[PDB]
C-alpha cells in the first residue's frame, strides 16, 4: 500500500523512510519479499536503531550466536568490515544459506552497506527453486524423501579469545555448540509453496533415505553440480548478481535462495528475522 | 569396535547386539555409541527378560523402580508398562518427563524393549535438551545460569491397588514422605560430552530460584518452557523427534539430554534404567 515495487524478481527495487513503524505493515514487506525473493529497499540510510526497527517489523530478529560479529552497541547486527576492531573481516565467502546449521534457520536476511569499495563488491545469490525446476524427474525423484547432514564445523572462525588454546580444544567446543544438522533435501516453502533443492556446496557431506541408509553419494554429487554452486567462474544462469551500493538494503527470502560473497573499507551491516512459519520448510 | 552403526543422532540403528553372546559388547563401546547419537535402536535382539538385564548390566549399574507395582512378576530390575491385566501398570509416561528426574540419582541411561504393539503409530516422542538450548539466544539463556530449579513429582504418582479404601490424604501424606520435591540447577553441563541441558520439565518443574534462594520471575520459567517445545499439543515443534516402536527393537538413550513422553490394541514394554557412576544429572552451569 506504501511501498512502491519497481520491476520484478531477483533485485527489485522498492521505493522506505526511517520512520517505518507508520503505514509500513508486516504482511506488506512480507509479501513483497516472498514474492520476489531478493529486494533492495532504495536510498534508505537508516541508523542502526532505525534498521533494527525495521528489522522487528519484518520479524522477530535472532542475533548471531556468536558475540564476535555483534556491532559494538546492539548485539542484533552481525558486523561484516575489512576494519579492525569492527565486527569480522570476510564472512560468507563460500555458498551458504544464514543459519542453515542451527535449528531454527531465518527466513530473512537483511544487509546494509555502510561502505562499499567501487562498484564489483556484493554478493551472488542462487534460486534454488529454479535450480530445482530444471532438474528432470530422473535427477529429481531419488532426491525426494531423503535426509541431508550439514556441517558447520569447519567453517567456523577462530576467534580472539581463542589464541593460544589447542586446537583440540576448540573443536570441541564447536563440536558442543554447533553440531552437524539434518533436514529433508528437498522442501517445501511453507508459504509461497515451491520446492526447494536445500543443499550447500560448503556443509552438505551426505545424503540418506527415510531408515537411514546412504544413499549413493553420487546423487549429492550431481545435485550440486546442478546447482550452479561449483562453477569456480560463477557464469551459472542460475546465478544472479547483486551488487552493493551505500545506503541501499539489500533484503532477501532465506529459504529460497542460496548466497556467497563476491570477492579499499568494506563494512556491512546485517539483520536476521524468523516469520513463525515452519522452518526451513516442510520435507518434499 | 564388535558393533556396527547406521547412521548418526536420534533413531541411529544398532546391528551388531546377539542376545546369546552378550558380552561381546564392552562397557565403554555401547555407552559412546549412546553419548554420541543420544538415541539409538538395537535392532532385532528379542531378548529374554533374563538376557534384557545381562545386556542392562553391561550398559551400566542397573536400578530397579522405587515402587514394585511396576515390576515385573519374576524380575524386580525391569519396569512393565501394559495395557494387559496384572502386568505391571497401565498408560506409563502420558506426559513430558526425565527418567527419575526427580530422584537423588536420576538414570544415566533409560533402556525399552516393546514386546507386543498394536499397529505403527505407537512409540515415544523425545526432545533434544541440548539442542533446545543451542536455539536459545543469550538475553533468554543468561538469566536460567546459576539458577535452580524444582520439581514436583508428587501429583503425578499413581494410585495402586493397595492404596484402594485409603483416604487420600494418608496416600498424599505417604507420598511426600516417600518422593518429596526436588531441586536441580536449572541449566546442567553433561559430564561426559558437555553439552549443556536446558533441564525443566513441563509437568514437574514448578519455580526457579536464584543461587540465594530469590524467585526468579515466573515469566522465566514459562518462557523457557515454551522454547523447548514440550507446550505444544499437537507435537509438531521441530525439537520433538518421534521414535516408533517395533516389537524386538531395543531403543536406548541418554536420560541425560533427551526429555520423553508417550505417544498414543495390546501394547506392553520393559524398561531397564542405569547408572553410570558419572554425576548425576550432571555439573552445574
Ligand atoms: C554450513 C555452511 C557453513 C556455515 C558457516 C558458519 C559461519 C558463518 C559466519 C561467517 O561467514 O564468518 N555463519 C553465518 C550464518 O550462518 O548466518
Ligand atoms: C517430574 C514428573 C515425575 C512423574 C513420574 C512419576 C511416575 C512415573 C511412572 C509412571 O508414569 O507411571 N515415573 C517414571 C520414572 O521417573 O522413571
Ligand atoms: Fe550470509
Ligand atoms: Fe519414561
Amino acid at each position: 500500500m506504501t511501498l512502491k515495487v519497481k520491476g520484478e524478481g531477483l533485485g527489485a527495487q522498492v521505493t522506505v523512510d526511517p520512520k517505518n513503524l507508520d503505514d509500513i505493515t508486516t504482511d506488506e514487506i512480507r509479501d513483497i519479499v516472498y514474492t520476489n525473493k531478493l529486494v533492495v529497499l532504495k536510498d534508505v540510510h537508516p541508523s542502526p536503531r532505525e534498521f533494527i526497527k525495521l528489522g522487528r517489523i519484518i520479524g522477530q530478529i535472532v542475533p548471531y550466536y556468536e558475540p564476535m560479529y555483534h556491532h559494538e552497541d546492539h548485539p542484533e547486527i552481525f558486523v561484516s568490515s575489512t576494519e579492525e576492531g569492527q565486527g569480522v573481516p570476510k564472512t560468507g565467502a563460500f555458498w551458504h544459506i544464514d543459519y542453515m546449521f542451527m535449528p531454527e534457520p531465518f527466513a530473512f536476511s537483511m544487509v546494509l552497506p555502510l561502505a562499499v569499495p567501487g562498484h564489483d563488491r556484493g554478493t551472488y545469490f542462487i534460486d534454488l527453486a529454479r535450480v530445482w525446476q530444471s532438474l528432470p524427474a530422473a535427477k529429481r525423484d531419488p532426491a525426494r524423501g531423503t535426509v541431508s547432514t550439514h556441517d558447520p564445523r569447519r567453517h567456523i572462525k577462530i576467534r580472539p579469545s581463542d589464541v593460544y588454546r589447542p586446537i583440540g580444544e576448540v573443536w570441541d567446543e564447536i563440536n558442543r555448540t554447533t553440531p552437524p544438522i539434518k533436514w529433508p533435501t528437498v522442501i517445501r516453502h511453507p508459504k509461497t509453496g515451491q520446492e526447494i533443492l536445500y543443499i550447500c556446496a560448503t556443509g552438505t557431506t551426505k545424503i540418506e533415505d527415510k531408515d537411514g541408509n546412504p544413499v549413493d553419494p553420487e546423487v549429492l554429487q550431481e545435485l550440486m553440480a546442478a546447482t550452479g554452486q561449483l562453477d569456480p567462474e560463477y557464469q551459472s544462469p542460475f546465478i544472479h548478481t547483486q551488487h552493493y551500493q551505500v545506503g541501499d538494503i539489500i533484503l532477501w527470502d532465506n529459504r529460497v535462495l542460496m548466497h556467497r560473497a563476491k570477492h579499499g573499507t568494506l563494512t556491512t551491516y546485517r539483520l536476521t528475522m524468523l516469520d513463525g512459519l515452519k522452518t526451513p520448510g516442510y520435507a518434499a
